[PDB]
């Protein structure tokens, strides 16, 4: 069985690995020596080295993750339906979005994060090789030659890296069943592709995020009152809490998002080269071997997000679409959606068996959930109350709707603290300044909860100094 | 019958008048040499000099104004209900509000608008005694002193000066019965003294338009589709439609709105001096005499718009917590309202009688109306759209609400435009240039009513040049 030649994880492999070996390390410390200890979440696991617990490699770790993927994907919407979808999400960010200027090489340098790894082959630190304007050595060649292929409309294989989140994770992560969400890493090639080819429809899309259900881009304390206040426009609320939502997805959907992003783009025949390579079938390095990986979403690319809730947004209006009969525009009529990657509130006025409308979903491959379980179907609420986003509880008074950090959120951050990758979790950071500057955005969130629980927030002690208390709940719901 | 003297329409005379003669002229001229002609708006009455129409001397028209004023007042909402009312209001602005600094006579003064008049006793243009950074000459004695007592917490008595508004009028009020509307003009000592008071408190309470129902201050493009969608959060929705709001105020009114301003300043013994002028009975220059008002609302000073409002949301409160028997707090927990002077949009959960409701109101002395008539209760929707706000129907769509001018009033400022004050409002300005620059704020906003009626408008013409057709729909409704 001649290239691709054998299997990993029950995946084709089509080359040799280059990636680096996975971290055993994790960024956050202990703000104290006391002990946590009950039930308290502490960083994901961290490997053989990690002496928490005895358990598998890492990358046993990261096969357990790579599971999903070959599972067989569920059924595509029924085509009538999809097609009626596509065309009214379509017509929707056509009336909506600002048409854009393309963006040139430069534009698409700056925009990269250069704090995070080039991935492919140079695995190294973007900064390394930033003179403030423009890549230089390896990157720079790296980046030219993507840049010149982008310009050309000539296509390049991605080649993803493998990774896996380094998180706070409730303890049973760690000391029962060992789970690590794996994170897929682009190449500096395809970020300078997909960025030149994607950010003028991701920058009109995101000057949106109010009047549009894609949310990439806001700002939960300025902007989540009023998307709030308009879902709450509609009698019915719901959140099907989907597990495994990356894994789960079918290509055939990603390329009708895709689609749309493609045609709103102001090089269309330069961005569907890129879309193209970026869906077909993906190089995945898992440090011995790069995998191919045929279904589910390929991640770690700029506009990664906006595609990913763009297929979120087809599957919601076909599942809603198939259930009720009614035409996707008039869903949209009758409805306020907000969607960030896997995550989603779905508002509506519309009366929705909510059998048929789970059963939809599944039918799709998807996994919706209950809060509790046994399924079961997804519940309707008629209050916005009690729902979430982005993991802020959305919550209602007389002055309005905003987000609201849960309190075991809020103590959590209490508990850890971020600095450089380090072996042990337990260990304080030695030189226990300041954090900032800022990061009262506890208090203030900590606050919101009321008095009497701000007050023992206010034990933001450190060590300069006062007060703030304890109208930083004024400065919060209103500011400015 | 010693000083006040005698009775000028109605009313005691409290001294010689000193105010300039009523204007004759308008600021308005036609955009072209083609008649109107039928039932079209124009500009209103202007005296016996006005060749349309032989009519009443100002003055005349300028006395059955002042009428209303000396009509007896209505009565007081209930005490109990009254404080309720008011307690919940200051608390609301109090959890709202954030508190400022005290005004500086300079912030005081550079706040003033240069282009209107000084009034009493100058009477002139500010503008001809402004340095750019203070004021000068006649105005800049008149201006220290009078911060010089507000300094001092001294009292002193304002004079207003009567005008009445040039502005475009339904043709009935020009051929029909003559009418035309009373304007209150303050001096600038007053304004000094109202602007360092209450600056502070009207500045925090811009800043809060969004979130809480005077709306002073909000941009109809911007706000308009927030304020909006918090409004439809709601089942019901009624507009009372004042007619002369603010002669049939109560002064015991006017004082609880004072009240809680003066107690929410930063200097609020110096406010209070200022407020017990500003609320004594008031003095009027008519041109003859000036006349002693004591009921109704004595504006033109900085913060009376803010002030009226004040006043509007405590009645309309009273009103409600009257009929349901709804604590005033809890009525804002299942409401929102939009007040602006006399303008209202009020949307509530509640069930409320409307009959009890509009009986309500007019026990306390006002004058609500149903947009046909027959009194006869006002109406009660459960939707929004339909109803209007600040002269602009209030709309909503697929994308969210919106404020729209009606097609009446687009046509009507494309047969009048604005330029010096004239004797004949039929005469074209003869060097018909450019609508700035700007003033294709038409076109979007006619656009909104769809591409015919954008086309016809496009006519948006001279005389260069383009286009600007006819997505300026998107950039209307979402922009920047
Ligand atoms: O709230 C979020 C935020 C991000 N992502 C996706 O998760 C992957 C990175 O972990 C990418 O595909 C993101 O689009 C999801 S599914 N939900
Ligand atoms: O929409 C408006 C705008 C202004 N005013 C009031 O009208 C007077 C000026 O004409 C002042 O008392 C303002 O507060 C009113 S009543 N409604
Ligand atoms: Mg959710
Ligand atoms: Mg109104």
């Amino acid at each position: 069985l001649p290239r691709p030649s054998g299997t990993y994880a029950g995946l084709p492999i089509a080359d040799y690995g280059d990636a680096p070996p996975l971290s055993t390390k994790t960024m956050f410390w202990r703000t104290s020596p006391e002990k946590l200890p009950p039930g308290a979440w502490e960083p994901a696991y961290l490997g053989s080295k990690d002496e928490r617990v005895d358990g598998p490699s890492l990358q046993q770790v990261m096969r357990d993750q790579l599971k999903p993927y070959s599972e067989p994907r569920g059924l595509l919407p029924p085509q009538e339906i999809l097609d009626a979808v596509c065309d009214a999400i379509e017509n929707r960010l056509e009336n909506t979005l600002e048409p854009q200027k393309p963006w040139t090489f430069k534009k698409a340098c700056e925009s990269l994060d250069k704090n995070t790894s080039s991935g492919y082959p140079y695995h190294k630190q973007k900064s390394k090789d930033w003179t403030g304007s423009a890549f230089i050595g390896d990157l720079g060649d790296q980046a030219t030659h993507a840049n010149n292929m982008y310009e050309m409309g000539k296509s390049m294989r991605p080649i993803y890296t493998a990774a896996l989140k380094d998180e706070l994770v409730k303890p049973d992560k760690i000391y029962g069943k060992i789970k690590k969400r794996l994170l897929w890493g682009s190449d500096l090639g395809t970020m300078i592709r997909a960025a030149r080819a994607f950010g003028p429809f991701c920058d009109a899309l995101k000057e949106t995020c109010i009047f549009n259900p894609i949310r990439v881009g806001m700002s939960m304390n300025e902007d989540g009152p009023f998307i709030f206040a308009r879902h709450a426009n509609f009698r019915y609320h719901m959140d099907a809490d989907y597990t495994r939502w990356d894994s789960t997805q079918q290509r055939a959907i990603l390329k009708r998002a895709g689609d749309i992003m493609v045609r709103l783009s102001p090089e269309p025949d330069l961005a569907r080269v890129v879309m193209d390579d970026l869906l077909a079938p993906s190089l995945l390095d898992v440090g011995d071997y790069k995998i191919v990986v045929e279904e589910g979403l390929p991640s770690g690319c700029p506009c990664t997000t906006q595609l990913n809730s763009l297929a979120h947004w087809i599957l919601t209006l076909c599942a809603m679409v198939e259930v009720t009969r009614v035409d996707p525009d008039i869903v949209m009529q009758e409805s306020e959606f907000s969607f960030y990657g896997d995550d989603e509130v779905v508002s509506t006025n519309l009366e929705l068996d909510m059998v048929k409308y789970t059963m939809a979903l599944r039918r799709y491959g998807l996994l919706p959930t209950r809060a509790d379980k046994e399924e079961g179907p997804l519940e309707r609420r008629q209050t916005l109350q009690g729902i979430s986003f982005l993991r802020r509880a959305i919550v209602g008074d007389q002055f309005g709707w905003y987000g609201r950090l849960d309190r075991a959120s809020i103590d959590r951050q209490l508990l850890w603290t971020k600095g450089p990758n380090h072996q042990n979790p337990f260990e304080t950071l030695p030189g226990h300044a300041q954090r900032p500057s800022q990061l009262m955005a506890l208090l203030g969130e900590a606050a919101m909860h009321g008095e009497k629980y701000y007050r023992t927030v206010a034990s933001r002690v450190s060590k300069m100094v006062v007060p703030r208390h304890r109208s930083v709940l004024r400065w919060v719901r209103f500011g400015t």
